[PDB]
């Protein structure tokens, strides 16, 4: 039977520890892949962790100079949520040095992007087997979401982009069936910017949170009912939640214009809860660094600075990076509502840090109903390596 | 349908070995997690080894400062009963510096306590994904079994402490369905002292053997009905079966009060049979080397110190160190009672030992209907690896 | 159910990456076998990767002079599709240093030929034990597909040789149950020369593209209706697909003669589109290196030169070798006809590289309605290893 | 259900290669166990390899003084044959330094000998879990088959040793159902001397060739019905089939008394074909190298050497030691009969060779209705290792 995920997302205090990885302590000695890029999405009955692989092992010469972005090497495969990607229990997934991927109820749909710049190519599968493709539209750096997609009542719906980095790009929403894509849409976001969407279900309809690679230090909002008329725009939260982004105090709100004048962004996530918004957001407002999220009355609506609630999952001594978004499926959490999960990256390495490579862990999180402690759960590994 | 645990335990004159990994002799060379607190559940179908990672692996770097308690790099994974914690065989089960686990017939439930010291937060899974939370109560490590905890007709039932590690601390009693907290209760045990309790069914009812880290060298004893009404006390046996304790003359039994006036302890298991009670303890009374089990005449009502039975499991020029209690469901045995069965832990490296790292090995055992012959399957790996 | 292949090919456009598993770029430091000949074949839920290992492991000493090509510690496996051919994950189907395997829709039928080169014998296995065999009828290196075998309604049917490599051999045809031998055809091609048979379902019949290793620099064709009435000849096509071949303009295509006079070959593949031909070479015309898929207007029923469509899978500067054939089962494409897919083998080390060891890795791709960029997913492991 | 061994044995002609792990070439750099006695044993579906760790791994120091015989770190364990008993797929048996296994069409049944050798306990395993024990009763080296253990009809049945190595000891015969031993009978044999038994199911019955280490250069055999009375005596066969052994015009043979006063043995297997026997021996006759096995017309009722077929499995400048029996279940050849099939171990290392430990490979083969042609298959690995 198909799955659903019509239900409302669970008014949530707190998040408590799903999992931590370990896997560049872990990869010191064991096999495990160099990759980047994690996320985590759930079936009926387990939730798996997706990657993007360098094509390449931690301590071995061939994670040198895996900073880079995009090879041929790239593939992207999965593992129970809490295992590292290392090589023995990763499953093949896709060739992709962009992906994202989700279940329906029935089998798992990838979508794999690869290929040359000027032409990328994202194949979808659909029970780990190609079944429907994309060229790029627009010719430079076909990409998409880097976290879940969503599947409602058998249909799957997720967000690509396509164009330049750092000025107007091109945004489309794709739907799909059984990995056969059966509709699509063309965005208008003259003068915005919206990448790396994460997303999640909602009153029936899907609700993604983006990145602004352009000018927003606020980041892009896009609701999408599944006829795919959408409404686009901001988080009306006064709170900037990008990075690099400017003050608190220093920063005024819309729920339409992008905000700061600071370039480059992060991938992050925000969860509507009624009125009120969780957003995650790195400590350090310059750096990768540090990771906290805060519950903001009624900053989803209206452009308010109140914060309810403040937890931080990784402290300002720490390196963390990329973060997103998925749900637990009724059928698993068992809860009348999808329970609002999370999980962060912690990348380490190169850029800055003295090794020839560059790699990360992650750290899930999930909403319960209380507030939890601050704490840090970070990577924890010795640098440099002996490959290094 | 929900698995039975109402049986009475086999009254058993013998235990036989069930598994021995051999994680250490075996991690010199191949990829196995540094851990500590090995322990065993079982399912309908399959018995199963939970431990707690370092996060790390033996034989590397971060194996190093593996003796401390409680590190954010810490979680809770499994393996099927008598395989090594090795990184490509074992399941993610929750981040935990202090855990248990157990099956209700349809799914594990597992509680994973992470966190600051002053706050903790214990997170229950259940069919892998987290599902309900407790909070520190009394803000000083909150911790756990550290053994399976007890699935009686689909409701689930553990105990856990907050408070001081040497004077009084606090001790409740939690009971759950389907990861779902339904139950709770405060054990009033004033002047006395309860860890680390090693539980199983019987008779319809949970029955824990625990340890005193306050002054008394025999241990504490917890029966619990479902309704959560109990009866705490001492096991009766006027045998000291702590670690350190004093000699076995040297020793006065109550059902009532702790005896002996010396500090510390381990952890530790028994087994009421009838009347009588099998009793776990390390041979040396001072140091955590050795292991043997003793059934005595009417240990557990009365305060005697009648041995009918004796048998060494590992002898006293070896290690271990933890132990504690499980049983086979009748599902698995077939017997019409459950099976007794117990596990030892056997610490190597530091404190005692010439290396940078501290880990630990098992041997499981099994009641079965015939006196055994003594032996010692020790550890038996070679110290120093080769990391120090 | 006994699984269908009556079904016609679906005509495609381009080909998309299906996976790639980087083997030799991991095996610097994993655990992964040394090989060649690797394939792949679907079951009706999942793609397998078949290969030849040569009894040992990448870095190793035991991958000395592994550029031979039969010897007794030559077996058969698998993995899932994208999986590399590592130890842990690697199935055992049989001893072989010449292969084919593919599934029924109830288990999956494997043969492997091992033995003297003088006597050879091939065992069939079905359901992952030794169900039939035959013995080298010519005495001469008993061999066959090293790619996908095919099963059309429960029977399952591929092709063999036995005689001289550069000289007129003897070719069979086989046909088996479940395992068991139930027909055989011998094919009359005097003066043509048929090996390593490119094969899949078409129509309700077997249409093979296979290697002439004596004078043709075009491919074999055989076309296998079920009661073992065969025709065969060559691809028409008027462009040489084998390797080495002299140039386009520079060969006259027949249906029925070998073209060209230059010896040696490698393993090739084609997929009859109607009337027109996709046909995959290696790009450079003397050398095992890059590559590229053609379809060429009516080339296989007329000698036609007309390609309509061309796209480059790997670049010349990079190496390949193999390629061959396979299709999903319309109980995995939800596709009302068979996708062609096929896979490029990629070789490295010996006998042109600096290494002691030759292996090689894949890339698989498949058809999709439209047409795919160019680009270039090599082997791109950095040689030699340190075990050289 | 429960699995029928009723059937009759196949008449074969020749023997079909099974298998081959390459364990101790692949051990060279992978993570395997050092092993001996190797075996199989299949159930309805799969075949598996059991074994005997040494607790530790090859290439690594705790495989040092690994020809002892009995170490508290053994234990048997299992993986799908042809693979090697690798640390990631091996699955925990039993503790054992001498074993058995096979499938009643339910589950595993295990038997796992270990303790002091005065004291010796077999603990029986079903379902992976303990479930009756047998002490010694003879106080010296309680000691079993080493090879596949017989189910018939959901009985299981096998045999074992206690007592002196080269003088009378005393022979048991064990029937178990579901883990639980329901019978057992005494077997007279009075200047005999029975170890090692390789058996198998014919014609509803157990028939075993074991090994005589006392004075007999040929094999006890013991044919058992159900009711458990048996009868006992020699292979009638006129050819010696132990090792060491003296030649073959050098010997008299009888079905009842031990010929030959040469001491020592090694594990051996026969086959019952109607009234002519499949005997496997060593080729050399002093050393435990080289493998071949012959059928001799009428040598199982009468002392005949007339040998209608000869085949070689491993050469004689190659190493090789124990063989043993095993059938496919009609069930899984879905042939009309019992397939006979065997396995020989390959040993390596001490005492013969230049390193440290002791271990060996395997090559299973299978009963065909052809000659197969002559071959060798052996362990092939370069000696010393790395550790030595
Ligand atoms: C800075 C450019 C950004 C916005 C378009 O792209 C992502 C930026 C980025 C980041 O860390 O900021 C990650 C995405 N990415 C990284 C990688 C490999 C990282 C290896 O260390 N592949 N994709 C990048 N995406 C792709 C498709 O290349
Ligand atoms: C000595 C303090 C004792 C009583 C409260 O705590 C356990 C004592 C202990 C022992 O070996 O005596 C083990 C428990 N522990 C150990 C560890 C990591 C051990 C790594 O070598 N995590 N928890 C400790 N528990 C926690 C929650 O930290
Ligand atoms: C050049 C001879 C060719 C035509 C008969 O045989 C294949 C040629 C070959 C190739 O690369 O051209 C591959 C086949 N082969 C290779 C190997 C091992 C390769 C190890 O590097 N086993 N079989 C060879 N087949 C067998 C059964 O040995
Ligand atoms: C030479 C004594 C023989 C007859 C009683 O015993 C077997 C002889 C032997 C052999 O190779 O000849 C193998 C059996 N064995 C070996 C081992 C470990 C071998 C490690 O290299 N464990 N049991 C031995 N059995 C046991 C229970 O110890
Ligand atoms: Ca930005
Ligand atoms: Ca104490
Ligand atoms: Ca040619
Ligand atoms: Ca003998």
């Amino acid at each position: 039977t198909y799955m659903n995920n019509t239900e409302a997302i669970c008014d949530v205090k707190g998040f408590a520890p799903f999992s931590k990885d370990n896997g560049i302590r872990i990869g010191s000695r064991g096999h495990i892949f160099v990759i980047r890029e994690p996320f985590v999405s759930c079936s009926p009955i387990e939730c798996r962790t997706f990657f993007l692989t360098q094509g390449s092992l931690l301590n071995d010469k061939h994670s040198n100079g895996t900073v880079k972005d995009r090879s041929p090497f790239r593939t992207l495969m999965s593992v129970k949520v809490g295992q590292s990607p290392n090589v023995y229990q990763a499953r093949f997934e896709a060739v992709a040095w962009s992906a994202t991927a989700c279940h329906d109820g029935k089998k798992w749909m990838t979508v794999g992007v690869t290929g040359p710049d000027s032409k990328a190519v994202a194949v979808i599968h659909y029970g780990g087997v190609p079944t429907d493709v994309i060229n790029s539209w627009a010719g430079d750096i076909l990409r998409t979401q880097e976290s879940s997609c969503t599947c409602i009542q058998g249909d799957c719906y997720w967000v690509m982009t396509d164009g330049p980095a750092n000025r107007q790009a091109q945004y489309r929403i794709y739907k799909a069936n059984q990995g056969r894509i059966i509709g699509q849409a063309d965005i208008s976001f003259n003068g915005g910017h919206i990448e790396e969407c994460s997303c999640y279900p909602n009153d029936g309809k899907v609700e993604c949170v983006c990145r602004d690679n352009w000018t927003g230090t606020n980041r892009p909002v896009l609701v999408i009912s599944p006829d795919l008329s959408y409404r686009v725009g901001y988080l009306c939260a006064g709170i900037p939640s990008d990075t690099p982004r400017g003050e608190d105090a220093q920063f005024t709100g819309s729920c339409t214009s992008p905000m700061g004048n600071q370039g480059y962004g992060v991938k992050g996530f925000g969860f509507r809860q009624g009125t009120d918004v969780w957003m995650g957001r790195t400590i350090s407002r310059t750096s990768r660094s540090g990771f906290e999220i805060l519950r903001i009355k009624n900053g989803w609506t209206q452009t308010s600075k109140e914060q309810v609630r403040k937890q931080v999952v990784v402290d300002n001594l720490n390196w963390s990076g990329y973060s997103g978004s998925f749900t637990l499926p009724v059928e698993l959490s068992g809860k009348d509502c999808l329970v609002p999960c999370f999980w962060v990256e912690m990348i380490r390495g190169k850029p800055e840090e003295k090794t020839i490579w560059t790699s990360s862990s992650s750290i899930v999180m999930c909403g319960v109903d209380y507030e939890i402690a601050d704490w840090s759960w970070h990577d924890g590994a010795i640098l440099p390596f002996d490959i290094d």
